[PDB]
This record gives C-alpha cells, sequence and structure tokens, in this order.
C-alpha cells in the first residue's frame, strides 16, 4: 500500500513519537486508524527493536477478540505507518472521570475480559508491560481492547526472565523497583492497579514524585475501601501482592487458572466471554512536507522489511 490508496480523514491522537491518524483505505472503503512515526525518530540499534517489537506483536493482536489488529505497515522517505484495527468506544481512562467509581460488576466484567487479553499475550511469549487505563479501549458496543505495544517484551518460553526497568510509573510493579528481574507477573499487578482505580476511582499509592511513589508503591500498605466487598477485596490484595510468587496469576502453571477461579469470578464464563458471548454493562488534513535538510540525513538502511500486510 501507500499513502495513496487512502483518505487521511482526521489526526485523533498526537504524540512527540506518533501520530494516530484517522484514516480510511480508498478500495475497501474500510476504516483504520493508521499510526505515523517520524523516522527521523527512530535512529539506533535499540529503537528498530522497539518498532520491530510494536510489529512483531500487532502480527499477533490479529487473533485476539481484545487486542487490535494490524491491516498493513508502509513507510516512506520521511516516515513509517501502521494501517491498524481501528476503535471508537474511547479509553477507560476518560469513562472514568466522566462517571468516578465502578459498581463491583461492571468492573468485573472489564477486569476479565483484560485477563483474556494478557492471557493470550503471555501465552504467545509476550509481556504488555504497558497497562494502564487510557490504554483500554472500548468497542464500539463496549468489549475492552488492549492497546499501544510499545513496551512488551518479545519471545520468552514461560519460566523466563527480562529485567528492562520501564512502564507507566503508577502501574510499575514492586518487584521492577527492586530491579529485579521479571516476566508475566508485572502484568498482572499492573492489572491488580487498573482495578483498584476503577472500584475505587482512587488510585492504590499516595521528596517529589517518582522519588516517593516508588517508596509508597514498595511499604505504603495499600488501604481497601470499607464500602468495598469481601471478594473484591481479596482479589485486589492477591494482585497487590508485593511478591511475584504470592500473586494471583503469577503461580506457574496455574496462574490463570487461579484467576479464572477467584471468588471474585464466581459466575463468569470464560469460554462464553473469550467469544464476546457476555453483554457488556456498559454500550459506549494533510502531513508536512518532507525536510530534505533532514531526509537527506536518514539510513533508510535499517528500514528493510517493514513493509508488511496481514493476510488473514
Ligand atoms: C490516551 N490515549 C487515547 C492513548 C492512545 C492509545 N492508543 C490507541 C491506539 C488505537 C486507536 C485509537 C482510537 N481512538 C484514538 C484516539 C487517539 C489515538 C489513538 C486512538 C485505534 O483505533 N486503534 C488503535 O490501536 C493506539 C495505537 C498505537 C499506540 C497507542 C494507541
Amino acid at each position: 500500500l501507500g499513502l495513496q490508496d487512502f483518505d487521511l480523514l482526521r489526526v485523533i491522537g498526537r504524540g512527540s513519537y506518533a501520530k494516530v491518524l484517522l484514516v480510511r483505505l480508498k478500495k475497501t472503503d474500510r476504516i483504520y486508524a493508521m499510526k505515523v512515526v517520524k523516522k527521523e525518530l527512530v535512529n539506533d540499534d535499540e529503537d528498530i527493536d522497539w518498532v520491530q517489537t510494536e510489529k512483531h506483536v500487532f502480527e499477533q493482536a490479529s487473533n485476539h477478540p481484545f487486542l487490535v489488529g494490524l491491516h498493513s505497515c508502509f513507510q516512506t522517505e520521511s516516515r513509517l505507518f501502521f494501517v491498524i484495527e481501528y476503535v471508537n468506544g474511547g479509553d477507560l481512562m476518560f469513562h472514568m472521570q466522566r462517571q468516578r467509581k465502578l459498581p463491583e460488576e461492571h468492573a468485573r466484567f472489564y477486569s476479565a475480559e483484560i485477563s483474556l487479553a494478557l492471557n493470550y499475550l503471555h501465552e504467545r511469549g509476550i509481556i504488555y508491560r504497558d497497562l494502564k487505563l487510557d490504554n483500554v479501549l472500548l468497542d464500539s458496543e463496549g468489549h475492552i481492547k488492549l492497546t499501544d505495544y510499545g513496551m512488551c517484551k518479545e519471545g520468552l518460553r514461560p519460566g523466563d526472565t527480562t529485567s528492562t526497568f520501564c512502564g507507566t510509573p503508577n502501574y510499575i510493579a514492586p518487584e521492577i523497583l527492586r530491579g529485579e528481574d521479571y516476566g508475566f507477573s508485572v502484568d498482572w499487578w499492573a492489572l491488580g492497579v487498573l482495578m483498584f482505580e476503577m472500584m475505587a476511582g482512587r488510585s492504590p499509592f499516595d521528596q517529589n514524585t517518582e522519588d516517593y511513589l516508588f517508596q509508597v508503591i514498595l511499604e505504603k500498605q495499600i488501604r481497601i475501601p470499607r464500602s468495598m466487598s469481601v471478594k473484591a477485596a481479596s482479589v485486589l490484595k492477591s494482585f497487590l501482592n508485593k511478591d511475584p510468587k504470592e500473586r494471583l496469576g503469577c503461580l506457574p502453571q496455574t496462574g490463570f487458572a487461579d484467576i479464572q477461579g477467584h471468588p471474585f469470578f464466581r459466575n463468569v464464563d470464560w469460554d462464553m466471554m473469550e467469544q464476546k458471548q457476555v453483554v457488556p454493562p456498559f454500550k459506549p488534513v494533510q502531513l508536512t512536507p518532507d525536510d530534505d535538510d533532514i531526509v537527506r540525513k536518514i539510513d533508510q538502511s535499517e528500514f528493510e522489511g517493514f513493509e508488511y500486510i496481514n493476510p488473514l
């Protein structure tokens, strides 16, 4: 493909690294949100991996219901693009700000779909690592969908463990702070948080930000609402166990079964929801010319094979 066959209908998201356009393929007339990264921003061997990994993941979320698909990938002298599956329900971040706290039930429905999403990921040797309220977008009529893959960890057999200190601070797992090696566990800690945020409307931790924050996370015994349910709390406790091992879903060869097993997920029929057979508790421009001054200075070499159209 190429910019040609597209109708750059709008800009829906502006970043330093990327711009997310709301484009439409003329041929199919269908819509996809395309991700635009200035090539001039991904220089050096440690940035092609940031891309190839986003690519390697996007080459997988296509197979899962709560994970954003990838239509195709093309470049230009000045940049790189991602024709991605499109979503329009918004990010729970917004939905939250417009409602404060969530009924334990609703909250449950979401946390479930995400685990399923996280589970598929893990099973495929992937560590999302960038889970946060504004990353979980809403399906046209409800179902969630994990987004952003610029912090995931590639191929990895269970038992393995990486150690890149990263992720959005408010959700960074305690073992990450301890600089100890880690795995799928950090993804459940994040979920634990995402869940606290939904039901409590608040965050579970609270000199200087990071400085201070990181200490809260590592010593501050989390305060659960005295309005909250027994089951509700329990899960939160389980997921926010500062011990990767003693943590829900973190137990090896049982993790997901554990999760599903937990009382908080008592009447939940996974195989049913995994198929979206459960009802959601809530139904929802030309680019700048190339600057030869810059472009002329690009390697273009470290840009082979970027192109790729999803056959499915
Ligand atoms: C706080 N926000 C809105 C963060 C945007 C998170 N995000 C959404 C998306 C996606 C979509 C968006 C759907 N609405 C958007 C508004 C602004 C930016 C992106 C989107 C979409 O339809 N499909 C997506 O994968 C995305 C893609 C790559 C990296 C990050 C992405």
